[PDB]
């Protein structure tokens, strides 16, 4: 060994120190014997994850989870276990596994806190992109409280980090550092034309985390608040002067539904008959989808929740009180 | 909660953007557009850029081909505020435009301006712009290379002494800041090397130096004058099939320097036959193979100058007197 | 400047001295003038490489000089020289060259250690990518002990560096080095969708790579052990389904024959007469190739090395002397 | 007209006379309103078809209505019905559709015999090519006893007749005719690289659809004898190189396996304990399928046939009992 | 060698194409281009179709599609001899154009004209053109369909009474003559249905009977006058969204037939609102459900007509008197 | 059996006759056993020909020949055997096979004449499109004395026959049948953009096809004259007003070469100093590469040929003797 400068010291270090805490996961797929008929198990995904306690609680994207009929987390050391899948968030892509491990060979990543985060600290990336275990990538916090589509359903996910260090297919599910050595976010997604990392990388932030994965473990569910409407994209309401979020249908049997919100029909001639349009939900302005999800994103399953609609050529005001999402 | 202590070279990155973030701003491409519907002028964003805050006056710097084919610009501070921006001048071949806004001059805070000529390779850089629209985006780098020539389709003209960076530099960032360590201006953005049409970690910025000089002329004149030497020739990989060492000039306006001073043009004898023309091959000493070199060379030139041509006619060269006139 | 860093001080310095040893090189191929239809060279291709002494040998990836009529090779001072093929090793994606050129103009590269290096040290790579010469790039070292199929041709290289340093087009052959200023590695190859830089570059480790230049210096080729079998891919093995690298001609001059491997056959209607099937080598369990290589890719010519095969219901040890390859 | 030829007179009688047994076969699909969100019905695709008796059954292709809600025919008069699906069969891509309509609307297609064709002869297609209602091409009988991969869902169809009369998306389930202005059969697909139509375009005979439209109006379905094996494609039986049709598996309730076929297996490692192979059925000699399917494909439920097989260095005669598939 | 005796019906086709390819011509598109090399104005063939002699005057016939965006058009007789063509006029509706030829009366053999009303499905035709350049090239077939419409993107509004052939038609053929078995003029080829952009077998061609009034106008009055409601409607597939059951008047010029008779537009009420005008249900007592529809409508009306329009305004219908106009 | 009428009746009776002169040929190529690493034989190709004469010669498109390990004839009856190669000519695309087979399953093709044929007859096209063993296809002739590019060679075939009679790859090497039964041209190639039948084929004229046929089972080998010249395409030439052929080289060992024709050179300065043009051969004009082929395609080994050349901006005549082409 020569002599390494203080910076690339501290580097090494940081990667020694919690490598350990990162794991590959295996998304096994069903496919068919040409001869035998039978089945084999085989690998249609991979990703990763870190460790969240001694109680063999895995941390990873959902988005990496979705859709196996079997999955392995291999550790550290290379030793593969089967994981039990605990529980997940959809909305902000957070999903949490358990596997059954000596307590011996599991270190739950530092817990750190994303806010009070600044543009410019230093990175540390740790996952395995197109295979490559345990790869280390470092850069900046880019950005900070940025909203992106989650594609996992297509609702938004506020307050998301952004980096430069290097994040490509294969990232999502692992951890990103702060120079404390302290989880700050679940890499999860990047802006690229090619799929391949172009220096613009996201991670849900570690407090939004966090709370996620408490819930997760004691209930193995996140119970989320809804207004029981379905609207109109940004777009396709685009031609129609419509200020606020245009609801298209408010099912009798949900919160606008009880409270009375007005979907939208037609003429009878087959014009449009608007519904209602939300310009304000209690206090906040509403001008499209993001802003609405945002505000509702506040909520908590039972807040009455005060709502502006333009009716008829007429304001509104209409007072809903929030249900939990039906589930499935 | 409360920070964690960052450790000195982190901290100085995150100073460097907490001072100089404020200079940066969101510029907003808008033309004219038939409405749908009402078929009526509208109003309609067709892309968008970054800029930085010159002066307390409220004169804006981006790139040119940010704010070509503009119909309307609007510029969004830090704040959010958005002005409207009215063209100052701009410089085509060195694609620098300067833009002004009628806004309060404690919201503008002009950007620290380095220097580009003693810039070393390996030097930290810091790049602030709008990629993909994440606003006020930072990503670091280092200063890749040094005098680079890139052409530019955005004019075609090539363009020298340009940065090299890799920093990552995506479609949003062009007319951005470019830092060096002391947190001062030395390059502006515009533009990248990909085939992903993506950050590919090669990304230039045209000099501070240079951009100095063009900003203050703008600024006092309202245009930058560049010399012509009147002539329309045949680009490269057009003649490289008759072996033409030099430029072929197609045309010499005999109202021009060039057709004043007696070049002569490309022509078909009627016969059809091609019976080409002047073959530039050096100007004042320097040699010239191809268009770009008789690009560089009258880079370097001034108007009014009397600069020698070399021009192979007729089985024999022979120098030409040309005195170059203003571009009009 | 207007007082740099400490840390970029010591990135600009590291540039300043070793930029001198990058060189660019380009491979030139035949073609024919289309009105005149006489024959010319041009730039088929172009990468770089570096010095390695001062008898003016240059070293690169094999890849970037494959199927060049001639080479040249453009020094950090704009003047180029013709060079000569010293030597190659194709698996190992290293070759040397030699110009005829000024000792005072050939500022030999540092050489440093490969085998000590950690993840998180900082990198830098000076290379050609675009056509921008001698650009420097920066990153960490991002893996180490990666194995990349054969940037070049086959066989899987072991041990490569992973690094997120700019790594593109162009970078091919030149120098990966450690924050001491040292050699740690040649740039050859990377993963992307795109084709270029996503941040995941791989370079052979100097280790490695002195070894081999050392040698091509020498004998002008190096000596690689071999078995003297031919065998199916991984995916040919799945079907069939099992474990082990399945024996398809072992030529009975190449070693592996010698000592009595089955290869693979047709019996009298069509079916498959299974030949051997190696799972494991004097120790290590074999189950793809990327293991039977990997292993005996640490083994001399001579060392007489155990395989256990599978034959007839039941396992059995043949005993193997490694010879080289002609 | 200014005085019409022999030839094309008769062309003009036929078209004009049968043109009223074709019909529209809409294939609407359950979406939904993109503002309100109700569910609503809207065309997934169209083809045509032709009328078979007064009863107001409609004989078409099953792959026009294949995943349909619901069908609609619009009759030569612009008038249209809702469509109850009769039964169908899969393999010779055959459907029944019946109607409540006017007797006096419905014009049976006359009914040919496609025994007797011959190349050369002149051919007449009707059918609705890219909503061209009742589009009349023409055209000879090109080749006879085609055998084209199921223009619908797999196993072989037998007997196709070869046409290059313009046949186009939308002609699917029209009528073919002879120069007597009758049934010889069903257009139902096309050679192309470009997907329209480039001279080759074939349609099962009328005596195969004679035989399954009756079947069709009274068990509702075709009852078809089946062998109770599941085999490996022509491409899997390639690599292992044999000539026959390897068995997969041979369900013990399924008569091949009530007779002891043997079925592919995984010994204890993972190799191929290769199951029995087809060779022979009762005389025709078996080698991919087109074959054992051909042959197959001409027995009724009950005819015990003999197959032979292949297994330990010899061959073997098994006798078995075709059933039908439930 | 002595030619073999040839059967009665092909011995037909063969007379039939003796005596009527001398009557089509092969016509060429010419557009200004810049030289490459000497910059200068140069004359290009950018498309070639076909045409017929129409009478001794030097009138020849083809797609108005062919001499579309001509700069210079030549047409070449049978004997290969070229004349510059004029252009008498065209009717861009029905895709029909006449040219004029200074060529001596011995060279231009008028084609017999037939009728297209009385013809049956199932009669021989036969087409005679320059596919691919192929000089007269003789294709065979039958009348597969009349009465059809094709929307002819090369005006857009649909055509209608087009005859459908499976006589092999491809690009090159267009502006030629589509022969019954009496040698008479039966119609023009003009386009075909193909996803390859080549003969499918679905060809079509304007019919005799149209094309007749259509010369016979031009040749007298230069043009063809056809008439117009004065309005500019919302596409199909663009208010598809909105339920309307008609066409939805985008403008009606106040200076237009429409305008003048009270038919009242789309429109925004500043508050951004998008509020719809008149919906043309039905002209002349005809239901009118697409853009179509009404095109079908108003293409049996003549100018100076006086159309009665009913409209979906306000919650009723109610039937408004327009008086059409000539075309500008 | 019905009764069929007169003319359907006619084709099918030349279809039954003339089949049995059809066969299918497979072009074997080399693959290796994945697993024996030895050889095995397996089609690349199909195409058809028919029977020549009683001593087993089969003729086709060379085309169909070109690069096979090993080729095999299969007969109607399906009996296959395996083919040597007689001779080829590329040119025209001919090729002559051997078979070793009895004289009772070999009917020759009746051989018809192509000189009289006219645009409008009856034609039969038999062959194996798609391998649909002995496909019919009828249709009429279209055209007669077509020039298409060969790119057997690239040089172009004259004379050649166009139906639209379906012609489909695999079609190659089989006959056109006029209406007495009789060979008139070998089916060759078409012109489709999408490799589909598009109703333009071509056929190799049986006249020309009868003598090649006869020269190469005298001699395995047809011998065409030569001039001894490398030209430049009608395209990279276009841009120098040339009006003739540009010669670019005249090897010294050749015909041109011996009688001194010059080659294209370079100025010494690089420009392009203009070999000869050709612009007249012995009597006819030459404008193009074109009319030079088609013009040398009448000459005979040992004609001694005079060429009009334009030299250094003074006409030329020269005497050049025509040699074999070099054999290789």
């Amino acid at each position: 060994p020569k002599k390494l400068q203080t910076d690339e010291l501290a580097t090494v270090r940081l990667f020694q120190e919690n490598t350990p805490s990162v794991v590959y996961i295996t998304n096994l797929a069903v496919r068919q014997d040409a001869f035998t008929l039978d089945v084999l198990e085989v690998p249609q995904g991979s990703g990763s994850g870190f460790v969240w306690d001694k109680q063999g609680h895995i941390v990873t994207n959902y988005h990496v989870i979705r859709g196996a009929s079997d999955l392995r987390v291999t550790l550290a050391d290379q030793t593969t276990f089967d994981a039990k899948v605990v529980g997940f968030d959809q909305d902000k892509d957070v999903a949490v596994l358990r596997i059954d491990a000596p307590k011996n060979k599991l270190r739950p990543i530092p817990v750190g806190v994303s806010a009070d985060l600044l543009v410019g600290q230093k990175v540390f990336a740790i996952g395995n992109p197109f295979g490559l275990d345990h790869t280390l990538t470092t850069g900046v916090i880019s950005g900070l409280r940025r909203e992106i589509s989650s594609a996992a359903t297509g609702r938004p996910i506020q307050d998301v980090i952004q980096t430069d260090a290097a994040i490509n297919p294969g990232n999502s599910g692992g951890p990103l550092l702060d120079s404390s050595g302290t989880l700050i976010g679940i890499n999860t997604a990047i802006y690229s034309p090619s799929g391949a990392s172009s220096g613009v990388g996201f991670s849900i932030p570690v407090d939004t985390v966090g709370g996620i994965v408490d819930q997760l473990v004691r209930f193995g569910k996140v119970t989320r608040p809804i207004l029981g409407i379905k609207f109109a994209p940004d777009q396709s309401v685009e031609q129609l002067g419509v200020s606020g979020v245009l609801v298209l249908d408010a099912p009798p049997s949900g919160p606008a539904g009880k409270a009375g919100l007005q979907s939208t029909k037609r003429d009878g001639y087959g014009r449009l008959v608007l519904g209602d349009i939300i310009t304000s939900v209690n206090g906040t302005k509403v001008s499209n989808g993001s802003d609405l999800y945002r505000i509702l994103d506040q909520c908590k399953v039972g807040d009455e929740v005060t709502v502006e609609v333009l009716r008829g050529d007429h304001k509104e005001k209409i007072s809903v009180t929030l249900e939990p999402k039906p589930d499935e």
